[PDB]
């Protein structure tokens, strides 16, 4: 369920931020590409530039993990 992946997402939200429960911008991407998840132009360029644990699990909860299953080539 969400709020089970929402978990995992939080704990690893805290391993990249170290500590607060805002993520830097440049400690935000690595922590994304770990799950899968693809940050495309549109989408960096509509990101708050502060990020909390709430935006994260949202944005998370958006791309998931289906965004292209198998994606190769790119």
């Amino acid at each position: 369920m969400a709020s089970d992946m929402e978990e995992k997402f939080r704990e690893a939200f805290i391993l990249f931020s170290s500590c607060s429960d805002h993520i830097e911008m440049y400690k935000f991407f690595e922590l994304m590409n770990s799950f899968g998840i693809i940050l495309t132009n549109d989408e960096k360029a509509a990101l708050p530039n502060d990020i909390n644990m709430d935006y994260w699990l949202n944005f998370a909860k958006k791309h998931y993990n289906y965004e292209q299953p198998f994606k190769h080539i790119n």
